[PDB]
């Protein structure tokens, strides 16, 4: 129903330790990296923060991100998901700390959040209070600094991105144009704590606005 | 059934009356673009074709379109279906203008027909007979000249778009290489009215063929 | 259920005699490419390899093949299936030859395996012993050279890459990163024949290695969170 939690899930974790040097070239990975931590989870944009999350919590960098096409619904084999995450570090253990990082934040109580009663719109708005090396990296503003992460479906998150721009002093960093690999769109955005929690009320007000009059002009 | 229309369905429609500059910039709009006119369907390339439409009937510039991963059957979400698009003009009014002239020419009686018995196999084949300012563009044709556009699934398309080139006077503009994002294929051909209406009909005639010859190829 | 094998369906054949100038141009065929040989089938690694072996058969060359998107069993439509693949010939009568090569591999029991107990975790290790032309060229070694050709879902498939790469004297040659169009990953590795067959049945155990067991780590490293 309008305003649940959609909960996002871990479907298969698995580390890699002394990484093959073949697969380190093709990842292009750094001399410090020797362990890879790998999961799959059916929520993309939840497991790109964890991950971001991660890089706080122990020495590890986020080396592989991508979603699947078509998302976790259309996903063909068990642990496909929607998503892969690759952490990389000098040890084993780093990574598996990285890694129980980024399972603890997938079960803090982030998630998608349903903006009709058969959950069939949904869409995140996430203040990120202070970014690690992921995504800033991503964003391309500096470690440390907030952003708001903000996804919805194609049209919805069009409408919904304007109004949250009005909404707050906040500055477009990376746009997700629609169609992400799911099917999705959005931004990312930048400014003061205050700003992004603001862009984050509002780009969750114009979504729920949408899917109540979804031909309404 | 074999021949029977398969009826487009427009899912959402907004119009941003006065759209913020972060959002100009990154849609590249130009500086008179102040209203955007946004529309999803269920339906990418009859939605293309009238988005085209549009720009004939306002002053609307077709300023973003896509279609989305493995099809509407495939959504996710309520309002996803296949496609967006955006329109972009000088006002909120103009902007309405160009969406009405979309949304009569998607329920005008255009879209896909199927070529079997249970609508497995669907293509679009129509003649445009006077294109507005953005399939122009997209098929490197002057504006007012006329396109077939040429539909289905990917081995149809490509042995039908054979029969098409060869049936008919035209050039091909555009070859929409498979897999689409919807996992189809095809082209954009010009050529007279008369030419591409010819392409349309050998471009049926040939996907008719496929689906009741699948497997057929020593003859 | 696990180990048995998920058989592959061509679902569209036809030949086209005499390829259009326009169509030839867009398709950038070489001047001796007069004839077309099309397939669909809803298996697509698979049909990769059929068609290369159809290059062993027949004067033909594999000039398009791509996968499409969220794989076959998301295709909206009767013979999109999940891939599409091209030949091109001097006549009708190499196509047909190679066509037929081609159908004919695809029925000789190859295909992906299952890893577990509902088919919902599947995985491709073929030993190619001798490639033809196509994936030779695709995996940049000479012709008639041995291939593995590894694929499995996304994280089986780079945990049992990092195995098979350990497990026997092999070079990876191209890695198919995920995600593919269909959602898989995997890559071609050479090496001899004897070490590409090692590097399949290392893979092969570890993709059924991580679909018995795919969240371990939580009962052995995530207690007490
Ligand atoms: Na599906």
């Amino acid at each position: 129903m309008k305003n649940d939690l959609i909960r996002p899930n871990v479907l298969s974790v698995k580390i890699i330790s002394n990484v093959s040097p073949e697969m380190a070239k093709k990842l292009e990975l750094e001399p410090h990296h020797k362990s890879l931590g790998l999961i799959t989870a059916d929520c993309d944009d939840v497991t790109y923060t964890a991950l971001d999350e991660a890089t706080k919590a122990a020495e590890v960098d986020v080396v592989y991100a991508r979603s699947m096409y078509a998302g976790a619904g259309n996903a063909s084999t068990k642990l496909a998901g929607e998503v892969i995450g690759i952490l990389a570090g000098p040890s084993p253990a780093e990574v598996r700390s990285g890694l129980n990082a980024t399972l603890d934040f997938i079960d803090s109580g982030v998630g998608f959040v349903s903006a009709n009663e058969d959950d069939s719109i949904c869409y995140y708005a996430q203040c990120v209070s202070r970014t690690g090396s992921y995504l800033s990296k991503t964003a391309g503003i500096r470690e440390g600094e907030a952003l708001a992460y903000l996804v919805a479906p194609p049209l919805e998150a069009m409408y919904a991105l304007d109004a949250a721009l009005k909404a707050a002093d906040v500055e477009m960093c990376e746009f997700f144009a629609p169609p992400t690999e799911t099917n999705f769109a959005g931004a990312l955005l930048t400014g003061s704590q205050s700003a992004c929690k603001a862009a984050c009320d509002a780009f969750a007000e114009a979504v729920q606005s949408v899917a109540s009059n979804p031909l309404g002009f």
